[PDB]
């Protein structure tokens, strides 16, 4: 028969970007080692933790089709983890100001007949950025949250200048490449 | 930008069904010591085996596109392998004979940004087979070669009574799907 869709992950912009594919399921997550390999590219690091997310729930339910996915900030080919303090969040920041930086995400479908893995890289483009601004934004407490210190929505919208390739995917879940993987699941 | 097509496999069936898509490729010779873990289901180990074959050479070569397959022939739960001496092939034929078995080939096709696994199982149906039709087989040599003692061209095609899936997958490569994959990268 079918299977049902489980999406293995608790982030709210996630879920809002499944629900516009208006097909039900039900969010399961088990926590794993996150811990990248010192070894891998960015691009294999988030594909491995987007791919380790799923496997561990699809682990629990093999007869569902089960996505994981993860989103990372690099720099350089140095990635930014969130923030612990708020002048580390104030520091990324200061580093991201003015320039261009890669979001990557990578989406793990998995199932006991078939499984799909990839990453979806977009370019993100900040106008020079003041302390003001900075700390402002930091007192909102929406930095401290995210990979990188930041937000494309709400206020974190007024830093960039322009993106190439998928706003969706920035949020956190490239959804028309996710949809169009699921018409073969 | 696009990426080369390799197919990691020696298999000569393979060869000439990937030459259906019309699309240009190679052909990458590689020695991996791949065996199956008993802790696996059929299910599992075929796809696994399918996706280090290809991994072996996408190690080598991470701009491409590699493909990689494994086709296993199951009675029961039990997957048959090549028979090392006549008396096995005539073994496994009376087993085979006048019943249904499955035939489960993976395909895994791996690149940087993409990696996709899947499996494709047919069920195949045999007359009931005399000893003489049998011997008479394996005295043609031809199913001393090949898992589960016999081959659905040949000879072999005589045994065959119907199938219930995709006769290219018992080949070894179930084309239409892998077509299909392949739009996707
Ligand atoms: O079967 C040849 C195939 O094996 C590889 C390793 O996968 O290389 C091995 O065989 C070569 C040719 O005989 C040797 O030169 C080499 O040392 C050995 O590892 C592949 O490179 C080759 O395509």
């Amino acid at each position: 028969m079918t299977k049902p869709l489980i999406l293995a992950s608790q982030s709210p912009r996630r879920k809002e970007l499944l629900d516009l594919l208006q097909l039900p399921y039900s969010i399961i997550v088990s926590e794993v080692e996150e811990k990248l390999n010192r070894n891998f590219s960015p691009e294999e690091n988030v594909q491995w933790l987007a791919k380790q997310k799923a496997k561990a729930v699809a682990d629990l339910h093999p007869h569902a089709i089960v996505i994981g996915a993860d989103t990372m900030v690099c720099l350089d080919g140095e990635c930014l983890g969130k923030p612990q303090d708020q002048e580390e969040a104030a520091s990324m920041l200061r580093r991201l100001s003015g320039r261009s930086h890669s979001v990557i995400t990578a989406v793990s479908i998995q199932a006991e007949n078939h499984s799909e893995t990839f990453y979806d890289k977009t370019e993100v483009a900040f106008w020079s950025l003041s302390e003001e601004e900075i700390w402002t934004y930091i007192e909102t407490k929406e930095p401290m949250d995210k990979a990188g210190a930041y937000g494309i929505q709400g206020r974190g919208a007024l830093f960039v200048k322009k993106i190439d390739g998928d706003y969706y995917s920035v949020m956190g879940l490239p959804i028309s490449k996710t949809m169009r993987a699921l018409r073969h699941f």
